[PDB]
């Protein structure tokens, strides 16, 4: 029995400012939840919480809004599993398929989606609604740009035994 | 008790050809694995099936050379973990730090490096010791160069509770 559950990562005020293709990203991942509302999809939030608890940076970035009844998921690690609520929070929703949009693409998004492989599930990363910014190491710059296509080969070749994932965008995505 | 293992992963005659700092990074990993013998450091080498058992290609990349009482791990997908024997070898081994070399940068080591933290170890990457190619993806091309700083970066800051994560050359490892 799949059950579908959108799980959508550190999207917050204090984190996308100055991403890749901030406006674009941060829309579709709102379009996302809504058709994942209007097909009754549950959607899970997580927040980092060295983000600034308390703090309006630590709250979504605009347009997003949490509904009623979404789930939502306190952290102080890059892996939403590390000592947090998310794998109890799944298996009370029975979620066998994680449909994932956030950021950053190369720190949460990276360490979520290779954890939630690891844990066993249908992982599908939303092409289109994951984002990061420009940074440099070694003495080469690499834009947010490269890495959320880097990121975007890497999963679309993920493979383990008797697992599924799928690299799709958001309005293309099957909730 | 600490106990170190060095963890070569995939370093192949069908692998390594046309990766960035080819010869460089081969002769590193060959310091690193002499250095560890020497101190009496257990090395442990993972080959990746797919790339053609039984064919030349398979068989480690010159100048590496596997010793006796070695163990060596064989899998078919990215996960050096997924459906191998290399728990249950660093277990025997009462391993809890794994001392990361090999290839490619992006996939099988990134996804093995990830794994191997989610799992609990303490892991260190050997930031002049992994390599892979060129890439492109979405109209964007990324070099192996950046994939290799890309990756140190993002190893560099990684986080669990209660475990450590170290970034560091082939000649400073503490092993
Ligand atoms: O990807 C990320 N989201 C939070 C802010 C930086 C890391 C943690
Ligand atoms: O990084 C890697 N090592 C093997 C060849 C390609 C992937 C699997």
């Amino acid at each position: 029995p799949r059950r579908t559950v959108v799980l959508a990562i550190d999207l917050q005020a204090g984190v996308t400012p100055g991403c890749f293709d901030e406006e674009g990203v941060l829309s579709r991942a709102a379009a996302l939840v809504e058709r994942a509302r209007a097909g009754g999809v549950p959607v899970v939030w997580v927040h980092h919480d060295p983000v600034g608890v308390g703090t309006p940076e630590w709250e979504l970035a605009a347009p997003l809004h949490r509904a009623e009844g979404e789930p939502l998921v306190r952290k102080n690690y890059r892996d939403s599993f590390a000592d947090t609520t998310l794998r109890e929070t799944l298996d009370e929703l029975g979620a066998t398929h994680l449909v994932i949009t956030g950021a950053q693409s190369d720190f949460a998004v990276r360490t979520t989606m290779q954890r939630a492989a690891a844990e066993g599930y249908d992982v599908t990363l939303v092409s289109d609604a994951h984002t990061t910014v420009d940074t440099e190491w070694e003495g080469v710059r690499i834009s947010g740009e490269q890495i959320v296509a880097h990121t975007n080969m890497y999963f679309s070749g993920l493979r383990y035994p008797g697992q599924e994932f799928v690299i799709a965008t958001h309005d293309h995505v099957a909730l």
